[PDB]
């Protein structure tokens, strides 16, 4: 002094061998509009997310959020007990008109193979670098069911699991899960069961009321897009048996 | 420079603003064990945290974990909701011998000058670069109450509440809210909620059983550590109401 020294003074001489990515999944969202709008709307207002996939051919990977900065793309959210997805997550949006409400029933928009093409080597690279295993990999759907439908049934999930990055039924599973069940229906509690140990947040009553309705649709959604009414079947009795956590 | 991407070719043109840091939270513990084994232990062991604060003079305070890492010191815990809080916390050790059970009943050790100085700082710049709020600025038995107890009834709460770091009664406030309820104890279920509008997991039953008991316990031993046997008392509601929640 001159100066005097002060201030914080870090030791930084040991490192913990015991750490990890604070990203511990990834969440698939539609944005329900073209791409001009999406871009408006994931850059103010509110809602945000880490990357956004045109509609464009090839499909252009727009990112808008740093992975190391907290996107708002999740909401109220639950996956394998982890809530409030956000801060451990990392999101992407595709742009997709998302559905049409019609007298005969939603009619929704389909994925195109550019898109597909664009996000399979974006969701590899994303699950390298943060260890994300394929059970963590799931959309907007899985961790707030009812209250979200993207992506939606008519999103390629086999394309997804193809490549290593979701669980699926392997070959022939389907068919074995339903001949062990023998015709006969599991009750509602099994069913509440099952869902839970896929991850999904779900009452454990035993009674099919809406809340646990929407649970059972949003997994039909995704691996029965041919009717995810919400319920109980003996083929999403079957896909909750074949479809793997592990 | 001189390296191009590993991954996929992206488009940077647009930035979002909403966006914010994946850090909620910061969670204060003790060590339980001594400043040379404590290093040890955070660096080689199944436990770890982004800072620790030695227990000399002045206290060193190093950093073991970068801040954008997950560090391993929370387990299974909750706050406002928000579960498994690794991957959303900042972890700050503090070197100290936690408690000891003998036949005049169980001792705790007190937390030096020295550390509070060194805590204090540390805090406000991790507050700061990180956006969080004084009411997430918590122990881990605020986050554990069925399972943790530290940093414990000797933790000067009040010292870190006059830098503005954590929520606290203004000075009057208790005798005002001791006179708003004119001598009538509230019910066990409004105990239960008001500590779940505080942030802790508790049950919503009416009944008190041993988890209410180690919440209200848990509450008590932070902000009325004269007595924290877990039994509702017209001063622990109270204090449910002078200390802000906003």
């Amino acid at each position: 002094g001159a100066f005097m020294s002060s201030g914080p003074r870090l030791n930084t001489d040991y490192t913990s061998a015991n750490q990890d990515s604070r990203v511990q999944f990834i969440v698939l969202h539609y944005t329900s509009t073209d791409l001009p709008h999406s871009l408006g709307i994931l850059t103010h207002g509110g809602v945000s997310a880490h990357y956004l996939i045109g509609d464009d051919e090839p499909a252009t990977v727009y990112r808008l959020v740093d992975e190391n900065r907290r996107a708002w793309h999740a909401g109220v959210s639950e996956w394998q007990g982890r809530t409030w997805l956000n801060a451990t997550s990392i999101g992407i949006e595709i742009v997709n008109q998302g559905y049409r409400d019609t007298p005969q029933g939603r009619v929704w928009y389909p994925f195109s193979e550019a898109q597909i093409q664009a996000l399979i080597p974006l969701l590899k690279d994303i699950a390298k670098r943060h260890g994300i295993t394929p059970d963590r990999i799931i959309g907007h759907s899985d961790i707030a069911p009812g209250r979200k439908v993207d992506p939606g049934p008519l999103f390629p999930w086999k394309r997804l699991a193809d490549a290593g990055l979701v669980p699926w039924p392997k070959p022939g599973e389907l068919a074995r899960r339903l001949a062990e069940l023998n015709g006969q229906l599991p009750d509602v509690r099994w069913f509440q069961q099952q869902l839970a140990r896929h991850g999904y947040l779900v009452p454990q009553t035993g009674e099919l009321e809406k809340d646990t309705r929407d649970v059972i649709g949003a997994f039909q959604m995704k691996y029965r897009p041919a009717r995810f009414d919400g319920e109980p079947d003996l083929e999403t009795a079957a896909l909750l048996l074949a479809v793997p956590t592990s």
